[PDB]
């Protein structure tokens, strides 16, 4: 079989692609989903290779915006629907597609990719490391009264359906986000995949419902996505919370745990931080999994770790080795503080040795470079840089998950 | 009719301790009575008795906990936090507080650490949670490290404890002072965390020791564990891992792994960036459960904060609250930064208000400042200083719980 | 908000699904378009906050067996919810007011409301009168006893249609004597043998048993689903009745031999099931006992004149009604099994209590002694409660009407 | 008033279905019906009508079985075996049992063979037990081979189903002489075996196709399955229906190619044959489980022509006193002589070395049950030293039979 | 520094035992290990010490083997095959091995038999598995048997081990000359099968023994079973050993555990996969039957071994043979067999089938077809028709079955 490198041509060839991809995951395509990603989807970041009949290997990317510690919002690569047929592992498949993905990644000036660790097939490889973590956070809502001492403010709630909540909570999503590294820009398009009362989990659970948190002047100042799954022990299943001040969401939790006929409560995909774990009286009945979330493959090094801004000053000199992209490999120098950043080559003496996956890693602030260190996979080559490196790549906001992609 | 006194003589010490495990519907661990005393101060374990019976106990020991930065101070290691069924809600166990908390000031510890497992007096007089900790595990064969891991030319010995003994302490004297949290351990406690307890035989087995040696011969790591044969699912139940360097390290954590007929592995009470995390290649394949391990109660405020260290400069001002001891309450200037600390009373204006309770949770850089504030627990009143007392606060390696008291 | 009742028909689905939506589910449309045709708009009020219904309470027109034999009007309670934003802030309490002061003008003398209306479990007077068991076990284990009569009868697997021409005879014969059961209208078997698409998925399609003696005349029948091994057959019993032992005996028979059989449950059934008495092992049928209905006294004088008593009384009775104090008094009682009377007395009083205890034992399935050795009812003259607790029991323990 | 008949018209065949499914407490699968009438002959679909609806169905389809030696015989393959709850115990399994039985010798069809999960006549009527089937499931990361197993330059296609049985019937045609107990495969059986029936869709997924191709191109390996996707920790699995391949190197390509499948975490093959081969190749057997239950009750009903259409494994010379309690015109002492390359059979009066009954005689035939257990534990009797030893060695076969395709 | 040696005093054997226990993570036993010593020949037991403590240890008791075709011939029973954790992958197994089945061919031993459950060798050093074991479970009110089986006019005597080994040792050397796979049972061999282990107390309970009599007194079938007490109700009855002279003393004592009062389920792990009590039972699927590995037969003298054993049919075949662990058996052999004889010799005619020893020992005990292993590629025919022949030849109408264990 003749394979052949391309991207999607049409509707057809679009719906034909994705189901090759739900298929390598062992699933029916979710036609749903389907029609309404392709709203965002880009046609020519769409690639694959066909052998002439059907798709048997695919890897995409969305157009997207994601803000670094620090507040700035940086286009990056959302890539997605990275499958290869079984009947055709380990051919170079995967390695073309990539070389190709991530050289036109570059040419478009997105300085990263982002990718969710759930893409299992490329887990790790091509020098995309862990960045990001989630939490599951779960527990019986009766077991979770908060600390005395948080004000849940004189706010109201209202369930709300799709288009009143889309007519508010964009503007308390774009208010909070500069200050949750890792989120990404929500265009209408990528609201209406969010908030998609999908079959997948209808079946797992119930129907989307949306809530509304408003102060006491009328301002929208929280929302809720969840959904319910009646007893067969009710549970409620929380998509997602967020306020612009800590009484909205704090009430926003009050209102969820509160409610009468449900025992337990989940939120898959929090931050590892995620507030409600400090509103918790007892922290014990609010279980804690921690898990992958995003992998960072960082695609312009010295623009990248000149875009966002450091939790303390760092000057310090990285010797960094990409061995899929080993063009990127180079000796570069941070200046970075929390209102200035630069990265440019140098030809000092290196105080850090690195590979560009560990360097993803650390990206985001969610993975300590002193721990990478301590474990051998990054190396100290001046006494006391790893330590201060580490400090300024970390930040006080832990980066968390974005929606789904 | 009810007095309060510390404990008189040895069968005195036996039903004082007779009486807490009572209290948690358990039978008196013999075994852990008997090595417990050989580091116990009678007169710091007080206690209500009735004229027949203990009915409520509350005790410390005098121990050493490692700082941020590395310095190793004296510490109330607080224990056997009881109250008799038949007594609760009648205020001993705040009675039992004070007069602990005096006396701790009294020996000029700045600082007392308690375990969250001590639930009759979770979150209150001031107790805050400042270190967490992971359990780890999965299944064996799925759990491969990254080819760039660089497992050494050292060699293994399953030894006995005696063997161990003569090893193991200079190995964990010479790693602790870069672990926040460990606590100094003398042969006497020693002796508790290598007793081959009958509670521990039942849940798994008899208690092993290895030794990693370099290759001239040089002891640089140790573990300890329990097997739990197959009831195809044995498992090893690992209670602690340690290594003066990440070969050893790394080799110990193969050599486990590698055991024959072993299917499963967990380890409960580990860092929450506990290097085996990193080391594995596909993170999913080891599960990671947060939760509470150690709570601070600043004693010397002043004292507690210019003897650690920060990870950054920091000079801010803190309006601390502290409702269970109001003599602490008070504003304070801290000064500090990688090789400095100071901390003193101020009239100028306060940057950040808190009560002792969250202060003590930063303490130890295992919870962000900035996380508390954005739930409403601390409040920010001149901007910037939050974040970046945030930052100071934390530390590169995040604290860990210390051998169970 | 505004209170007030159902308009038309979209503002009844409207109604409807708010009811669903708090309890977490999506509407069954099979129900709701089955239950209308016993619905009285009228009776079905609410909170309204000008765009949708935040808050529902209704009542269906019913008559319920009483000790006795008697069949009284009854107000059947049903849809009782309120939305999550509205909480705590006595919508539920006001909406009870309004439907109990409807249920007296009506003239009904009291209300019943299945527990599982958890919203307002054990509020307003309501009390706990009847009981229900669950029956489970494995069908090889549930051999009867050999001197059980299982008769000439013989058995058909029939559709709804004929079911439901045989089935409202013979309920109607058997249920004077089965107290807490309910008359059933042709609308009410509508809705009791639908074929659900929730109890469905539960198991399987319904299937309907008829039991005909000898001479051709139906004498039986039973209601239940199959549910296919995912060995592990399962059968989910709804109903069996029979106006004879031999039909009720030999029906279950039926059930219990089936081939592919390997467990049966029946939900619902009464604490004193006669099941539970013909299988030979107890042991071998599991017994689960739960709260069932919950009776709420309206017009105390005349509910107690209108049951019969197992024993002869004289007892009066200091009622305390918190919710309704317009009800509160001194009763005098003097029943039995041929004769009942109630009024308001000046003579001494020989027993405290609440109307919610005095709504839990007038069924006869809830002992006023057990009341009294809590704690919860008073007695204030030596003697009356024994007395008076043996006359308000039953020989026939109440049991669960079909559901609403 | 019952009436014994058969199928009249389409209208009748779907309530005969019906009543079928409804005793086994199922809604009648819509998908599998009309599927299955296409190889339907309804005058051998009989049963019981009370003149409203059917009480009583038994069915039997014309279909051919490989026998030990090659040979493919006409068998009668019984399916659709229902009693309604209302009328059992009275007789009316036996009467259509006899009828049917007398049908299938007229047929020229010398046995019967019918699925054990016809639970309802299990044991009874001469049917005895003759092939077992293996339950074959494990962690797919343990199922490596033993290094010396060749896989072969074979690659590999999933493909529809339309192209699936463009190549499977080649080759499922060209193994089985080889597989006692397969049968064949018209094109009609073939559309209900890879039909992607609405019941296994819900305990798992739509049906998925491989196809196995040597170098120079020729199809020479099929596999049929099911995803069941995740639903704690990630748990996906795949159902096997069928794997089978014209050489071993095709076989063990095409099963590796399952087991390293991305996202698989256990598989599972339910009907295999207790000597698949895969067992075998696997290098560390506990990680396979494998539980053997039954599968195929053979009812013998023209005994001398039976004998003499299989092979043996080695040459025998014994005298049968067989005994048929249903069908006492079977009854009789035979003198079979058979071999690896010859089989005879007829009535003697020479003395005879065995006596056992037709059932036991059905249970051995397959190759798949010893005649030596069945004396052991008392079953079957000796009657001369030496006999039953000979004649359980010469009854056996090197390759166990395996169950066919479901009916 | 390790040295290679055998176990010196009984100080040393209990050391040595421990480490094996040690290494499949398991306290020592003592009670097995007391009553094990009774036939442990210090000598045969083999091993690495490091100067202080043993890391590595393989074992093997002298004891004889059923064929098919009744030949009762010596083996070596391997047990006890261990490396210490810190010693992995460094040489020690293989050349504990080399050493042992060197004395083992030396001692006249014609092959060498390994349980399964030793897992640390699985499959190596030409080890073949040779038989299978059945676990067969069910609920006892399930297990009615066909009508037509006669229980005869048997009883049933629940007795104490003193009396059990008065009778069962008759029992039991009468029964195997037609079970090949069973071996010989001294009375230091009955005091291990019949010990009331601590570790199996836990499991269920004390052991129990039950005597067979036939109608004039004489003894005529026994069973080993524990009871596990009901912890709904659930109470288990665990059976080691059934066996009988007659197929009604078989029926009978089983009729007798399955229609015991309070029994709920029974449990039979370690039985034939041609158990007479999977066919007695009417509903087949009512008793559960998973099949898994038993013994491991490891041929070391390769014409002797195929020359002692019996042959379901007369074949005549040419063996090309690799060893690739003990090179020196490599050959090309021709077997000429049947019922009554069994002759074995290296040839140079054309080979007819090509196979590793492993293989050889995997079909030698009758347990699995050459066919299967031939059709899965395993095994080579090279010329037409004669893997047919040999396989048939190889088979057994009586399947092996696992021996007590060791």
């Amino acid at each position: 079989s003749e394979l052949t490198l391309r991207t999607i041509a049409d509707e057809d060839d679009y719906e034909s692609y994705m189901a090759s991809a739900y298929s390598v995951f062992l699933r029916d395509p979710q036609k749903d989903e389907i029609e309404v990603n392709r709203k965002f989807t880009e046609l020519d970041r769409m690639i694959g290779f066909h052998d002439g009949k059907k798709w048997v290997a695919t890897t995409g990317a969305f157009s997207r915006h994601v803000v670094l510690p620090g507040g700035a919002v940086v286009p990056v690569a959302a890539v997605t629907a990275v499958t290869v047929s079984p009947t055709h592992r380990r051919r170079g498949l995967l390695t073309t597609m990539m070389r190709h993905q991530l050289a036109d990644i570059r040419s478009r000036g997105e300085s990263l990719a982002m990718l969710f660790a759930s893409e299992a097939l490329i887990y790790g490889r091509f020098g995309y490391g862990v960045a990001t973590e989630s939490a599951e956070l779960s527990g019986q809502v009766r077991e979770l009264a908060f600390r005395p001492t948080v004000d849940l403010g004189d706010g109201t709630l209202e369930e709300v359906s799709a288009e009143t909540f889309l007519a508010s909570a964009p503007a308390i999503y774009d208010a909070v986000i500069p200050g949750l590294p890792g989120q990404m820009s929500r265009t209408p398009e990528w609201w209406a995949s969010w908030t998609l009362d999908s079959e997948e989990l209808q079946k797992e659970s119930g129907k989307v419902r949306f809530v509304l948190h408003y102060e006491s002047d009328g301002t929208a100042s929280g929302f809720a996505i969840y959904r319910p799954k009646p007893g067969w022990n009710a549970e409620l299943h929380v998509q997602e919370v967020l306020g612009t001040n800590p009484r909205s969401y704090a009430r926003t939790w009050r209102y969820l745990l509160d409610m009468d006929l449900v025992r337990k409560i989940k939120y898959h995909g929090a931050s590892v931080q995620e507030e409600l774990r400090y509103l918790v009286a007892n922290h014990p009945s609010l279980e804690c999994v921690v898990s992958d979330a995003i992998q960072v493959r960082l695609v312009d090094i010295p623009r990248a770790l000149a875009q966002r801004r450091y939790a303390a000053d760092v000057d310090v000199v990285l010797e960094v080795t990409d061995d899929f992209l080993p063009e990127n490999s180079g000796r570069y120098r941070l200046r970075g503080g929390l209102d200035h950043a630069s990265c440019e080559i140098t030809t000092d003496d290196a105080d850090i040795a690195l590979t560009v996956r560990d360097l993803g890693s650390v990206y985001m602030g969610g993975v300590s470079l002193q721990v990478l260190a301590s474990a051998g996979l990054v190396t100290e080559l001046r006494a006391g840089a790893v330590q201060r490196a580490a400090t300024a790549f970390g930040w006080p906001v832990a980066p968390s998950a974005p929606d789904d992609f």
